[PDB]
């Protein structure tokens, strides 16, 4: 019953010795752990070659890329592996990798895999073939410069993505064969949204008798009842509906028997026309998109809402209904303050940046808030009929070290890698029950790559997180990493000959996504900003100019490449901070179980004790204009999570709302409190 | 606001007049009604010509068997309809025909159809073609001596069925499409139950990782939700599995927020097993179905129990569970004393008697607790993959009169138009979203016919409904429709010159259900029931061998004939009393609104007064052995709902149970009280 000798190790670092804390006392609750527990509890081998007969015959791996190299190759890189001999600095670093992401036995009860195996393992899975850019692939990884996305590093050669985005159509056969594609992606642990722009009001005629519709409710109680039979999804919708105060009425602060979601996140998508009929106070006009689609012939989200607004307003036939959009401002900044639902989505924002606008426009975003790309809603007939392909989102993720990569200054490389990487994923993913998202992910070919230890790296130099030179910091290297991202993404299409589908339509077949960049010259205008970018040459406008003739010249690979996920669960093993969100709290403080664990932040002294903030007390404008500042690079949107209090008030949501309209940002997260 | 005369007029029917009841003043009711309301609420028409085309152009029917006959034809029979007469002896006759099955105007405000329009309609449409045998058919209507189904009845040629039994694997796609499919026939007003004897049990390991399944009780809950989108269903299960004490929770006196079920109706199927188990008060073995299927190959319902029982007790492989089954009597019992839930099939009863028990056992039945055929059970794999037709079950109703039968004796060819008119009813009947029920109405060709006033027949001759002079009666004269139904599908399956499929397999094909009847003639043993009967030729066992070679000469065409079911909503405008189950109230008194209506039995005096007994007075051993008389004829079930009252005990139920398993009863329906 006695704690054992780490955890007490653990609980003498918040001993306060002269005002401060015993931070050494990590390394020995590290040293003596990995004594007392790590090599205590590890199965015995002989040899290298009967550990990997073990894993043949224990029936662990996918073999067959195992056997794309020689036993002495993959010696070599394990070797090269065990030749860094890594020194784990926290606690939290193998507390959180051996016992969750290494591979176990059967029974769960002793050790397989290694820091370095399952690195080493990744690296062969993502090299396939080569020897030598799997070494490169560790030397990105086991310096932790990159990290791949949670099952891509799990589960590499094991027995994918978290990112699904589909639609629906507005027949009982489309709602069947979406509820089935729900429950075939939800064993598989992807992360699945929708958007219910498409579907008729309540009390509707159902095609032959007056007013026959049960109402969407009945749908999302269905699709909550659904999603109980495994172990998590969300839908939207656009706001000019009748039902959208049922939409809020979703999300109720009284939780009802006939209202009841537990797993259905929300959030609101609205255009400039909302905000339009808001601002002026005047009384706004919310339409029925069935009565919209047999006049018009399409639904409500097919046509812009500033165009159409009057030209549905002076049509009598379809039918109105009339309301105060600054009392649903109120109400939903109302709900933001209660919890901080639902999302909020300014979807001609994201089209004022969006490069495929040619083929659609971004309606919807996932669950992790942040990928936005193109789609078509499907249409499913009966059983013996025939149905319809239409165009879904899927994109992976995979993070990499902001501190790293400004340590090690092999950025371009870097960018090799991980796209190579990526690629391959992209390559080897596929789905065999909804073929629309199998032939999306076949044509789009599209990516998501985001950083992360953007508050603990730079206020580890001394720097503050709310100083423009951070922000000029974000812009600079955003520029470069987007420099290189495009220069990749063009090499590859160059080196297949070959680009993503409809890119002719795109801003980078037409070079309007470099007109930003063939001028306005991105250099860095402060000094220990500039000198923490010196040491590697800084791509100026003629750079770009270069660029923009190249991707002319061939295309570019990927219709999207970057995406921002609030990646925390691999920060511990990846011995750094969060990711560009700035972080709450120096030390954070665990009840693991039967103990208390105090890890503070990496890095935390009393130099940067106050370049180490608390999130609570800080600016949110400097932080949005941080946001825009990168938004200025990155084509997708970004999961900012609002930082907020209790104290605080729904007006200045509000201020923040329109501040942020005025930014043109494209999606914001769940607050805090 | 004030009362109308005819209402006052059946007020005054409760008037003691010498201790009697004011039973002419119906017919005031009626007549001043048919005066004051019906004849001032119709729509004016100059001929019957510029009616038809108000009817065409109105989009009120089918124009192509309209125009399958002159305009010559169709007013022969409407003025052989009208030539009737037909007086309305009751107030609920003309109260329900016109209010509910009558086909009103767009805005209903006005009347359409008369009583010998709809019932002329109905003749054309049955005979499709023929002139005559529409005026056949519209003579065995408007005399009462047949009533067609209350879909069939209502829509012919207009704008089907209330039978299907379906099955389920053990797939997630598979659940996804039954949900589907429950989905497409829960619109169209079809009565849909099913049997969930093939599913893995509560905390069984999903193919993959130990103890990961939710259990049965979540599919339940999730298809009650499901089932709250539309307009009912119903589900059973084997009785010898470990959840089917969660079965048992289903139908809780207590009804939780975890266990809700509003519209499932629950069955437990008992072989003779079960009560052999818990005859001898020994400790009984339940199973995991899914161990069963991974041991031996086959679902638990797949083999006998009898044989088998013993085989998996010996056999380590599947997991037991021990119970008391004389427990689980007393529960059941309980639960039926509480509301009369749930229901009891004795399957190897069923199969006892079942002539297609070359093809499966019947294992379930429907909510109208009656028709009982083979099944199996289909697979559903993915989408882009390929899945399984398994067999359905779809059964037509329909009833007849014994009364107008008995007094008109056109029994052989009102057994001709009845089962012309279900053939064709099931040949136009077509299913075009699961093609396994589809497939199964093509190849089985089943229909089913029952029959009505028995209680208020015989007791309106002057005998008693305890009578055995009454079981000879159902003796004898289902003798001699069994006689003119086999031999009309004898001389079907000849014309046609082709029968059902597996026919070959059946007892017809081998003269087994002849063998009953070429010995022990069921001529009448009394002299009142021998007098109902002459007149007329009383098929002896000489016809049913001759029947028997006729039917050995070419074959039968339907795989079933016969079903009872509570055809209780027709008994008004037919005129007549409810079906063989015997009346409860010599008077039914309802307030339809703002009134109370009396409507006494038909032919209610004080003569036949103690012969229309009351059903909470009578023996219930008597009435099975009617049952058990009736069920000497019937292929299928009989739903023989239970007429009990609040003082009786769960033994003597369990004392009932044992009769029943004693005589062979195949099912038993929701009990009274
Ligand atoms: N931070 C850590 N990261 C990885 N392994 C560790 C860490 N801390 C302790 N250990 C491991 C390595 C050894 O197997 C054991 C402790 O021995 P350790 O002294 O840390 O390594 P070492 O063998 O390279 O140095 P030395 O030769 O001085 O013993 O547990
Ligand atoms: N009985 C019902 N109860 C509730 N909703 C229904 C019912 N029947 C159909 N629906 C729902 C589901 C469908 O998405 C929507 C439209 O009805 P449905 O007949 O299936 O579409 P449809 O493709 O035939 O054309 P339409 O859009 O004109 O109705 O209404
Ligand atoms: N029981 C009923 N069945 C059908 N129609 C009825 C009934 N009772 C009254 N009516 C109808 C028929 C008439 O249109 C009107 C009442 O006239 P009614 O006397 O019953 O018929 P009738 O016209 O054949 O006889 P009469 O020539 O003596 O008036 O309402
Ligand atoms: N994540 C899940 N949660 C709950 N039930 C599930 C889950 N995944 C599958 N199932 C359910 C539904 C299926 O009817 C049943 C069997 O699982 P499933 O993998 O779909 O069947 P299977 O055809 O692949 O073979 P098997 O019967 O061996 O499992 O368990």
């Amino acid at each position: 019953n006695q704690v054992p000798k780490w955890i007490q190790l653990n609980n003498e670092i918040m001993i306060q010795k002269d005002g401060k804390f015993q931070f050494d006392k990590d390394k020995e609750a590290v040293h003596s752990y990995f004594v007392d527990y790590i090599n205590q509890n590890t199965v015995f081998f002989h040899n290298l070659k009967e550990k990997l007969d073990y894993l043949v015959e224990n029936q662990y791996y996918e073999e067959e890329f195992l056997s794309l190299y020689s036993f002495e190759d993959i010696k070599e890189v394990f070797k090269t592996a065990y030749a860094k001999k890594f020194r784990f600095p926290s606690f939290m670093s193998a507390f959180k990798f051996y016992n969750d992401y290494a591979l176990k036995t059967n029974d769960k009860k002793k050790i397989l895999e290694r820091y370095e195996d399952r690195i080493s393992i990744v690296a062969l899975f993502f090299a396939n073939g080569d020897t030598e850019k799997a070494k490169e692939y560790v030397n990105l990884m086991i310096n932790q410069e990159y990290q791949p996305s949670t099952p891509t590093f799990l589960n590499a050669g094991r027995k994918l993505v978290s990112c699904f985005l589909l639609e629906v159509n507005d027949s009982l056969n489309d709602i069947s064969r979406a509820i089935d594609i729900s429950m075939q992606l939800s064993k598989l642990g992807g992360g699945v949204s929708l958007n219910l722009s498409k579907l008729r009001a309540k009390g509707e005629a159902i095609k032959d008798v007056e007013n026959a519709t049960k109402g969407v409710v009945g749908v999302m109680k269905l699709l909550d009842n659904a999603f109980r039979y495994a172990d998590s999804g969300a839908a939207y919708l656009n706001i000019f509906h009748r039902d959208i105060n049922d939409f809020l009425d979703t999300k109720k602060i009284s939780a009802d028997e006939d209202v009841r979601v537990k797993t259905l996140s929300i959030g609101v998508v609205i255009p400039d026309k909302f905000v339009e009929l808001a601002r002026e106070d005047k009384a706004a006009y919310v339409f029925y998109p069935h009565t919209i689609y047999k006049e018009y012939g399409q639904h409500m989200d097919e046509m812009d809402m500033n165009e159409m607004y009057d030209k549905f307003v002076d049509n009598p036939r379809v039918k109105k209904e009339k309301i105060n959009p600054r009392k649903l401002l109120e109400k939903l900044a109302m709900l933001r303050s209660e919890s901080g639902y639902p999302y909020i989505m300014f979807q001609d924002n994201v089209n004022k940046v969006h490069a495929n606008n040619h083929i659609s426009k971004v309606k919807f975003s996932n669950l992790c808030s942040e990928v936005l790309q193109a789609s078509q809603v499907s249409s499913y007939t009966d059983y013996d009929e025939e149905d319809e392909i239409g165009l879904d989102i899927s994109c992976n993720l995979g993070s990499l070290n902001i501190l790293n990569v400004m340590e090690h200054k092999s950025i371009e490389k870097t960018v090799k890698l991980a796209t190579d990487s990526l690629t391959h994923v992209s390559e080897t993913t596929d789905i065999r029950n909804a073929p629309a998202v199998r032939r999306a992910n076949k044509a789009m070919k599209s990516i998501g790559l985001g950083a992360m230890n953007l508050h603990g790296y730079l206020a580890q130099n001394g720097i503050a997180y709310e100083s423009p030179e951070a922000r000029d910091f974000a812009n600079t290297f955003f520029m470069m990493v987007n420099f290189y991202s495009i220069q990749r993404s063009a090499e590859i299409a160059k080196e297949k000959g070959e680009t993503f589908d409809q890119y002719e339509g795109s801003t980078y077949a037409t070079g309007e996504y470099f007109d930003k960049y063939v001028s306005t010259d991105f250099s860095p205008k402060y000094e220990k900003i500039a000198n923490l970018f010196e040491g590697m040459h800084i791509p100026t406008t003629e750079d770009w100019k270069k660029l923009k003739a190249f991707v002319a010249e061939h295309g570019m690979y990927h219709s999207y490449r970057l995406c921002i996920a609030p990646t925390g669960s691999i920060s511990y093993v990846q011995s750094s901070t969060a990711s560009v969100m700035p972080i709450m709290e120096r030390i954070e403080e665990r009840t693991y179980g039967n103990s208390k664990t105090y890890y503070p932040m990496p890095g935390l002294a009393s130099n940067n004790w106050f370049f180490y903030k608390e999130a609570y007390d800080m600016d949110m404008f400097k932080v949005v204009d941080m946001i825009a500042t990168i938004q200025q690079h990155i084509d997708q949107g970004i999961s900012f999570t609002l930082f907020l209090k209790d104290t605080m008030t729904t007006r200045d949501l509000n201020r923040i709302d329109l501040y942020a309209h005025h930014r043109g940002i494209k999606t914001i997260y769940y607050a805090r409190t």
